[PDB]
């Protein structure tokens, strides 16, 4: 034993694993807005010999030794990152080493919080993510509420926007030590303005999570929330194309400069954010997803990365007037970033049946609830996005084929419905009839063929 | 922009940062405990077309859908795991989606005790983990005595070994509800029999975390918890050569059997173990490390990792040996398993003053704490230990030749200490000298000289 | 030293003060609405030999032996108290140890809810009590607040009257496990049903603090919160002229009867009630202030005490209109019960000023918070109630002349006003000046005159 | 109705129940130990005019207005509370409102410490109080332990003393934040100069709870706490002969004087007890029991006081050499101070079976935990105390006319063992058997014309 051994002898029972799913990737259409294809040159980073690494805390300050050429790579990290945002670096530090974005969440509740404070985020059925606070009738489902105290802020029903008006009335009952402005189910641009107002009349931290837009940041193509906040973290694998991590930004320097005399309150937020994340939460950083992060940041300095963020918006614009000429109706009347919300409810069809009915013709989607929902099991919209058939070089006339057979699908779901019932007749009647399977063969035939002839990213065969 | 471009000419700077590291490991000896070289066939597994791919839950109940290919890969690495260690599936589970180790540790606390509850815990300066709860006398360090309460347990100074009577005794008027048996720096093995008697007195659960000789239970040199246990983690990066990841054992099926009548009272760890991962803490799991962890998981059901395991425990008893010959003191008389404690208070050298001087020499090696110490910043012990260089293919006529650059190492920090007085005229005493750093040149090319020959498991370049 | 020695031979220094006390009661007015004049009988009873016994527990569970007969003391107890409200025994209990009124909060909070659990009641500067729940913007200042979570709810500005509105909307976000229904300055009937329809909506308990309203419910004058409630505290010494001490009720029996086949589920509400009071919160009862509680309940079941509660009400309309005709305003319009709030704001003196001033003349009063009040050290009311006044045998003739004394004292304070200017110097200019000095002389001398040809009850000098 | 009427014609029916309780001290024997009979003069002022002053706050900081009498009051109880103990103003305070004992200790927790901080106590089966902490196996059944943490410390079982060894190595393993030194059924003097030495190393608080031993220590027959101590709570109905309430005393002025150059760091307790009793905890405190506890504390600094406190110390000496004789086992082997712990298994009879059968012949006396006990329903021993009879002019050669009527009903109960089996069957056999009861009828006639001619302070009929 070498340990020098190709994967294709080794193991020939997970190599053949690993080559079915590149070819699923290949032949079906990706419409979820949450997932994006990785370059070649990341994806060698990530499994290389910085696996074999073992270092723990931060760059000067290490624990063991020999940590001299890691020490350089986690250094040049933090330039490329502050870069990519036009940041100030006498203005603006980050933190490199979280797992993910729900580890980079946890991270900032403990730095800036004690056990039990009160936190206030957007609510999940309205748009918003499960690490802002999530609390059920009967149980805590979200670790944010079981260490902390949350309460939520809703929508406005007949319009289908931010309320801003009540967020803003029960703040000064609740009290809230931290506010989160971020979203992920969203089809407009939050207004940053407003919601740092209503944080200096209760003396507040802002909070803005920019996961899902964070690609879009990067190139200046919508504003940018470093404006009006204190915190940012943000993911690295949504819209940026790199490999799966975390990042934290916070300011630093002078604060409420000049209150009395020559006196200058500076920030506070630089060692209490390094501390939470080593040694409290977290062990050993993974330095090989730290130099894909790196590859991937350097990307997003460079004019092609604009040209890609500029075809993500009009990729979007294409596909929500394509479904309105068809007959469909779409939540707050169309989109301002890089998805676009459905509602089928006029059609007569549901989410559920229609997510399952397009996953048999490799068309992958979910569905989404909409303001009027009677029963969370059968929810009565779809979330479509744009960001990662976009980077196999799908243009606007493309994305327009798209819909034809979405709503072809459609149609055969709503024959379903004339012949059965409960929704567990429904998954039945799919595969025992042969009069629906046969149809539904002519239609998965066509797709594949089509959606074969475009480049996709990454290695060749795995 | 086509995304299929080699890392070489894409970004050069960073393709001569990712060719020094692979330089440095292969031209210096590795003495550390925690670390040791990755297979190529799981490092291709690492970085593949499974890291575009975004699913939620677990197999069978999955969010999005299209996810028919990762759900064999995730039930595929469930069956490996219960056979490397030779379980029945019938009486135990495993989950394979914790990030690391310390996350591994958090979720099994977030399922089974409420929070402010008691938890006990070996000691950090006596050989315990940071995540087992660590107070200092002014701060709470440790995220787990932050959200719970914690107490340790000592070792016994005469001996060196776990003192069982006193744990007992303070346990009885404490009354905790979990007791971990996990240690990171002692030589000897855990009497798993005796500390389940302490846990059926009072009442409470047994977690073991065999993080550090995770890779010889599944050799069957040593022991194994899953005898007199509960909970089982570990991570799968250290004695078992894999990509970094954590695992979770439990148990299931009926507990108390025929307490009254026919009834049959079960376990009920398999659901509150799965909920405390996802969705409570964690989000969406890595499916490329999951890959990398069942190709590690299949080579250690096989002879040769016997082979090597068996090794593992001669090369760390011969090097106890020769380090006795040349006048020295080990801490507890010898060692049982992969790791070598020094005493070097005898010599008339502390441990600060010899982890440097060999880190010049391209040894690496880190200090620990001993029985007998008056300061913290100057521990009077080093922790030596066998896992990686046995990968190198080194044997016990090799391993004697270290000891004589260790001991010549440390007959060179002991004239700059008639020399220099505070530690920081120590560290540059070893550099504006040209007499000192002449001898510390002739030294380290004799080191270089001699790794260098060894085979080192990987790919070749990077 | 035999014990047995009047108080004025033995202390002749105390007894000097405790004459001096006496006198000052029945020479000044009385205005203030959580006072009232004890009955003799009642305080024969609260100094007696039962100072000397000490009982642990509760009638057939007692600690100690010879509790014979406190038992039936407070057994005797038990059944004057469900029969003042007309309760039936098989339906309601009573628990008559708290010492207090703020004690009898605390075991309720302590009883049905968790640490750090949500409850939700009036805010204190709108017209609740200090026990519901109070925090600062910078400090936490009651002990519900430390102990549990607490959310407010506030009043309509331009009504004066309770926002029912508001109160169910903020319900459904903050989600509380309890609501408390009590007021201590509020001059109308709460409505009970409506409060009752926002916590089956939310499914929380309904707690009625009526320890200010606690006199006139027996008498059957206003409706009765036992129709719409679940536990009900109050106090005896308010309105019920009576002693010290504490009460609390709560229901039993059946529940939701006939849920399914022939179960019935019962209250679950007598267990953790006791339990809370001890062994819990409190030690040994107060045996004598037991005694003295069940000698004024006695006296709340006679046609003479409906007819002292009929004459608070009128005594309370006649005092409104009197004010009206005078040239002021009052808050909310008007009075439902045996309290008046009054708004000088028209007049152009505030509330602390006039409380200062009316001191001088031996007239009781305090200040109370307005809607529009920019500074909280100057408040723009005066908080005046009609219940102890009643005891002295006064009649709505008389308290027209109490309002001459009231209107004639304001108009001295309206000349200081235009010669000072700090509050600081508001107090020195009525003592150091002879001309302001000499004509409040004059007005003292006729309150006291008049005030003093009433009957008092209680002894006859001390 | 005037509400000038006596209790004798208003309510017949509670007078007549207020003289059995009368007749049934005076012809009966009071081994008690927490009970004493109270002075005429303080039960005069516990029932007069001032029950019907509601002020709040503290002097000079009152909120209504016209307490310019309580005022004097208040500051005259503090005056005589800190010359009883002899102590001195400029270095000691004192908090005359907590309505009793078990609100004393509260008041300090919520001052001084955190939710959810470590206390450590005294175990309650060993002879420490409830408020000091205690959870049962399933249950927390104390506040103090709801709301804070606790651990527990215990007795030596072969010597029946405070293990001060095992105390110091716990302590630097659980690191408690406050410690409290008393006891409830303890016949030694606690060493306060060892618990300070454990106090200074880990750095916390020393609360002495002297509520049993408060009359000892102001008559100077003991060492006082108040030379080694912070804080010292008591009540003013035990060993006082005073109404029941509390006290609180804390230290103020300089502490570690001389720290650097010219430096006083000063005590912090005066502001963080005083808020913690009010607004926080309490409401309007009890005028009249404040009065009668000043009329107490003058009693305390008089000669006969002091001949009183030595009568105390000799009538219990002299109780415990009549056991020896009579072939009785004392724990710890004797006494040294008011009380006597007596160790019934040698003559083969419990605790509770004789606490039964004395009961019967007017001779109260409580059962008390022996070291070896099996079961905690037959407690082996029994707790007797001398300062309730020594108000009665009790001598010596009285007190052991006590023991011959003990020695001889435990007599009576070694004849119903012999008979019976089970303790509900032995209840039951003292009733329906006309020979036993018969015999129990001869011997209560004895002590009951014994004991009625003592003089009983108090009144003279109620």
């Amino acid at each position: 034993w070498t340990g020098q051994e190709s994967l294709s002898d080794s193991d020939p029972e997970m190599w053949e694993l690993l080559q079915r799913e590149k070819d699923r990737q290949c032949r079906g259409l990706e419409l979820i807005a949450s997932e994006n294809f990785c370059s070649r040159a990341a994806l060698e980073a990530l499994g290389s010999c910085l696996n074999n690494k073992y270092s723990e805390g931060y760059p000067g300050k290490r624990y063991y030794g020999g940590a001299e050429v890691v020490d350089e790579i986690e250094l040049l990290c933090q330039r490329r990152a502050l870069e990519a945002f036009d940041l100030d670096p006498a203005q603006w530090g980050v933190n490199v080493q979280p797992y993910s974005g729900s580890p980079a969440n946890l991270a900032v509740y403990t730095a800036l919080l004690q056990p039990h404070d009160r936190i206030m985020g957007l609510d999940l059925p309205d748009g918003g993510h499960l690490t802002h606070g999530y609390m059920s009738d009967v149980k805590r489902i979200s670790a944010t509420s079981i260490f902390f105290e949350s309460m939520p802020y809703k929508l406005n029903p007949k319009t289908g926007l931010i309320d801003y008006n009540q967020l803003a009335l029960t703040a000064r009952l609740f009290r809230p030590r931290l506010i989160i402005a971020g979203t992920s189910a969203y089809a407009r641009l939050i207004d940053y303005a407003r919601m740092r107002e209503v944080c200096d009349e209760v003396k507040a931290h802002l909070l803005a999570d920019m996961a899902h837009i964070s690609g879009l940041v990067a190139a200046k193509v919508i504003p940018s929330p470093f404006k009006h906040a204190d915190i940012v973290t943000t993911t690295t694998h949504k819209t940026l194309r790199g490999a799966r991590s975390g990042l934290i930004f916070y300011r630093k320097g002078v604060k409420a400069v000049d209150p009395k005399t020559g006196r200058e309150i500076p920030y506070t937020f630089e060692d209490r954010i390094n501390f939470a994340v080593f040694p409290s939460l977290q062990g050993g950083p993974h330095n090989h997803a730290i130099a894909a992060v790196a590859v991937a940041l350097k990307q997003a300095c460079t004019p092609m990365f604009r040209e890609y963020s500029l075809q993500v918006l009009k990729n979007a614009r294409a596909m929500a007037d394509a479904l309105l000429e068809r007959g469909y109706s779409l939540v707050s009347g169309g989109t301002d970033n890089h998805l676009v919300l459905v509602d089928l409810r006029p059609k007569g069809l549901d989410g559920a049946r229609a997510e399952r009915v397009l996953e048999l013709v490799s068309i992958t989607a979910n569905k989404n609830t909409c303001p009027g929902d009677r029963s969370a099991i059968t929810p009565g919209g779809l979330r479509l996005g744009a960001p990662a058939l976009t980077s196999r070089q799908f243009r606007e006339d493309d994305f327009r084929r798209v819909v034809d057979f979405i709503d072809e699908g459609v149609n055969i779901g709503l024959e379903v419905k004339s012949k059965t019932a409960k929704l567990q007749d429904f998954k039945s009647f799919l595969l025992k009839d042969s009069e629906t399977s046969q149809r539904l063969a002519n239609l998965r035939q066509r797709v594949e063929q089509f959606a074969r002839a475009f480049p996709m990213p990454g290695f060749d065969e795995h």
